[PDB]
């Protein structure tokens, strides 16, 4: 029931109510128009107010995958394409130049229509901006921005991973190997989203999946239990030595740690052909 | 070089070295195959060695979103998934059962193969398997796990806000909204995600974007700025002013806080409709 502007990338939703000339108000943080919603019933009588979902946040959908530079602290991807947007959306519903109104990171939005696109404003107000960038002393606000998001993104996940690794009781030689930075910085970035992802979306939902004793004993005769040698004392070795000790199926040692298949591959392939080959 | 299945929802990817009976290895939290591949150089005059990258990793593609209920801990949508591409892959490459091999959590994902879809399974190998759901402390394994992924997600955001705000000088009124939790389990999974995706995705990039004095000057009378009556002492209140002090584009003071057009809507709507009615 929002109205829908497909743009390049993205279905672009909105609430629009009222008549008259155009009020485009731009969210901020919270990036949906629905906050908007009691004060346009207030201006209704004089506006048709648009209140929008920028692209990224509620209702409005991305058709494709954000560009990978768009993790960078300095790409400029994101406030130029909703700037964009509130101009397409602005010429797709007025002949003539609207009335804009953006809060907080949505004021921002709203500096680059006004910069990109002057010809769809006619009045913009920009309410409470936390824009830095011409102050003299943006360099304090820059530094102290990178700096909580730093400690959020990179502390916190870096010291939580240690206490994940301590839980198990991982071996050294693995917990050394598992956090090894990449060698390039495109390989430590996916290596970052791909923990984040993990973390989020695996490691719950999979270390308390249905799976019961008795699914094990079914097929007892397929199944091959497999400790490593160098990392014993950890958690896994402790799984698997409850699953032996209540269906009987073998544990067979390999060698290395729990990356063994990566640590010790000769060792590691000897015994798998030993079992199978 | 690597091969393609095209699944329903998902392209997968995967290496195939070797000839011989087929040997799938599943990853685990690296979520890709390339970590097999000196192991798969050992045992290709063997097998027909497939090291897969499952769908969510890699060079595999999701060509449909996740479902939105895969961030609830509860999930099994992806675990269940990831055993259907083993099962497809395997019969797509053989006519018999194969071999497959797990390590961490690609082990549980092997398990899932094997309950589900034993009829592509010869033998199956469990490397070092973290799941607890079948353990006599199960419940002590898996709050363990909900606590770190909490701690790392939520709460490190939880006090770098509360530092943001103070930096900042943001008044009570608005950071108490601001960080109310919803009134959902879900609601506050969806709000968390926000708050993560504004900080990775916006505050850096849109603080410090390409914005100039001049480009406001350049149009300076269609602009105001404006400040709330809540939340005076604030940085973006010293933002406006700075720019009236090198401008002189006028600063409106209009009710509420940050947040005043929702604190204050009729307030807020009467010097809007002052400026531009
Ligand atoms: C704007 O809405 N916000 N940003 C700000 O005040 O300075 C960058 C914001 C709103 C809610 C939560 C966090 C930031
Ligand atoms: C498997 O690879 N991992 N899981 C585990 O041992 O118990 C859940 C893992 C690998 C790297 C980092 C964290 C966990
Ligand atoms: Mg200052
Ligand atoms: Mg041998
Ligand atoms: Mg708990
Ligand atoms: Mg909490």
């Amino acid at each position: 029931g929002m109205e829908t502007l497909e743009l390049q990338g993205a279905k672009l939703r909105y609430h629009q109510v009222g008549q008259g000339p155009v009020l485009i108000f731009i969210p901020g943080a919270n990036g949906t128009g629905d906050i908007f919603l009691p004060l346009a019933e207030q201006l209704k009588d004089h506006f048709t107010v648009v209140a929008v979902d920028r692209r990224d946040y509620g209702e409005s959908e991305l058709t494709e995958p954000l560009p990978d530079s768009a993790s960078n602290p300095d790409s400029d991807y994101r406030v130029k394409r909703d700037a964009q947007d509130i101009a397409e959306l602005a010429k797709s519903l007025s002949d003539e130049p609207v009335y804009i109104l953006g809060s907080s990171s949505g004021s921002i939005v709203a500096m680059h229509v006004l910069k990109d696109y002057p010809e769809v404003v006619k009045k913009i107000a920009f309410h409470e901006p936390p824009i830095n960038t011409f102050l003299p002393d943006s360099t304090y606000w820059k530094d102290k921005n990178d700096d909580i998001v730093h400690q959020i993104l990179t502390e916190g996940l870096e010291k939580g991973m240690k206490t994940f690794g301590e839980t198990l009781n991982i071996a050294p030689i693995d917990a050394k190997m598992m956090s090894q930075p990449a060698d390039t910085e495109e390989g430590r970035i996916e290596q970052y989203k791909r923990t984040m992802f993990w973390l989020e979306f695996e490691i719950r939902q999979y270390t308390h999946s249905n799976i019961t004793l008795d699914d094990f004993t079914k097929y007892s005769d397929k199944i091959t239990l497999l400790n490593g040698t160098d990392s014993r004392g950890s958690f896994p070795q402790d799984v698997n030595f409850y699953i032996n000790k209540e269906t009987g199926i073998p544990i067979v040692d390999i060698p290395g740690g729990h990356l063994g298949y990566i640590q010790k591959p000769e060792g590691f392939a000897d015994v798998l052909l030993n079992m199978w080959g």
